[PDB]
């Protein structure tokens, strides 16, 4: 006899049809799993569309996990994150070529696009371009620190309630959105883990993970330490509690807040030369100051200075050496340097 | 009292300076670890450099090992992978930027651009480009699927002599050098092992490592299974008897032959259907041939079938389950498959 073989079946979200699609082609970058495009759906909607890449192990399973925590944060944290639109499965015959505009054979996400801005190329063109794009009245380093941080650590604090822990939170994953206000949004949930059993952990395992070291303390690359139990359902709290994996964005946001308070450390090396004093110094903010900032003469730190030092408290808090010293990112949003300074806006107030 | 600065190391090829080298916007596309760019040298050579990602961890300590391979390579298996010339590292203050045509800060790779193709790219356009690419004069599936796996597996052959695994042979890592008559060179050296002690072995350790899963055995990903000791230089024979660490690229290498010989295998999917079919039949060609090949009617399997089944024969010695059984690249490299034609009449 002869095996009768059957259908194949092909992931999609309703109201979204490859042939509505159109990819531009050029990535938007190769991440380390999977390759990002421009394009437009309906003629009219400005998309970004990812799909694996190819050459790299279990890509597709690692697509399939941002994809799951994608949902989940639809569901659980609107606004923090580039709005998600589901996904597209195209199959062989159906499947076109990128030069051709047309998706290929393989799961596709897609997202609004929703700005063609970064923070990171926002901030290197100067403060003013990154004022202006997130729609910040106070056109200065600490005007723009005190928006961008109140924006990003609320988000964070968001995701963190519902048990996702972003893994990669920098200034090029940051977009001042133009069509909500210039409110900063996240993108790249790539790396995330859903830490909670709801209804099961995602991308969540002891020890190292990938991190982008710029934005991860160098011995601290993991969400939960080589020590600790593998998560389950029964552990998943008491592991949080222990292991605090939040503190990884806690840690990663205070490397966006040195950025955006001090142009001098915008570049890739002003932060790595920072850092290297930072822990030299026993990450020790006060230390870095009394020791070190005396050979920063290039720089100027007025946004963390102002206020009785209140942006270098803040930033030692989110950058203690110890995740059980380190403010979870709602414990910063409280603090001082997010104050409104006593009768601010008076001269207009009604 | 403040501790003293000091000089920064910068390592440098002889004959190859900072102005020396423009280079273009636009990744080769980027890997793992690292960014590859085109480049000119010198006013008038074409280039190709890599940079580590500087998103990617250790990425700088796994393009130094990609730099150490790369010498090996270029002292002791000339011909076989893209002519590398070299390095540049370049300091913070003294570092450029990519749209403006100048290296950026850290460590770079140069190699010679061996050409604008890859065999991927090539053989998804035809046969015909592909086998005007090479310098292929029998412009068929049989012909290329010659003289491609000759070139491939006596190059893997010399790799392997001199210890190297190369870990990720595949279409998209093969160039027809046109200024070498069409051969097919690798490139790629980033994921690649030296399996012995010369002084060391480098980038070599027991368990999975990086691997593209559709030219990678599924249930072997590694060199050394989990269970081996860590190489040292006084196992290293053994370990390289035992274990066969070189038969990965065997496996890779049949991906390839299944890719040049059957049209219909050259998509991901195509290839894909195939391995998974060729597993379901105990990675038994002859039962794939009897069981499975019905199913693939709109795909021509000649090439394989030709003069006694030689190709599939080649096939079944190079993606053997077992390491122990499966064929080295230079004992591939005596079949049928490449006997010259009897009897010619010239
Ligand atoms: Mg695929
Ligand atoms: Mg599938
Ligand atoms: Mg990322
Ligand atoms: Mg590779």
């Amino acid at each position: 006899l002869k095996a009768r073989g059957g259908p194949k079946t092909l992931r999609r979200t309703p109201g979204v049809e490859p042939k509505d699609i159109r990819v531009l082609p050029g990535p938007l970058g190769s991440g380390n799993f999977g390759t990002v495009f421009r394009g437009v759906f309906k003629g009219d909607q400005d998309v970004v569309l990812k799909n694996a890449k190819a050459d790299v192990m279990a890509a597709e399973e690692l697509l399939e996990c941002e994809m799951d925590v994608n949902y989940h944060v639809h569901a659980n944290a609107k606004g923090t994150c580039a709005r998600f639109m589901g996904c597209i499965e195209l199959g062989a015959k159906d499947g076109g070529e990128i030069y051709n505009g047309t998706l290929t054979e393989g799961l596709w996400l897609m997202w609004a696009n929703e700005g063609e801005n970064t923070v990171e190329a926002l901030m290197r063109r100067g403060t003013a371009p990154l004022a202006t794009a997130m729609a910040c009245a106070d056109a200065t380093e600490l005007g723009v620190t005190k928006k961008a941080m109140r924006e990003l650590l609320g988000s964070l604090a968001r995701l963190h309630e519902c048990g996702v822990v972003h893994r990669d939170v920098k200034p090029a994953n940051l977009i001042a959105a133009e069509k909500d206000g210039g409110v900063l949004k996240l993108i790249d949930l790539g790396a995330a883990a859903l830490c909670l059993p709801l209804p099961e952990t995602l991308n969540y395992y002891p020890g190292d993970g990938p991190a982008d070291p710029r934005y991860a303390k160098a011995d601290e690359l993991y969400l939960l330490p080589p020590g600790s139990p593998r998560p389950t359902k029964d552990n998943a709290a008491k592991l949080w509690e222990a292991h605090k994996p939040d503190r990884f964005d806690s840690w990663s946001a205070g490397c966006v807040m040195l950025q955006l308070a001090v142009v001098g450390l915008r570049t890739d090396a002003g932060l790595e030369r920072f850092l290297a004093d930072y822990k030299a110094v026993g990450y020790d903010v006060n230390a870095f100051r009394g020791e070190k900032s005396g050979e920063y003469g290039t720089m100027d730190f007025a946004a963390l200075d102002a206020n009785g030092g209140a942006g270098w408290d803040l930033c030692q808090r989110l950058m203690e050496a110890e995740r059980d010293a380190r403010a979870s990112c709602e414990a910063a949003l409280s603090h001082a340097f997010f104050d409104a300074a006593a009768l601010e806006h008076h001269h207009h107030h009604h």
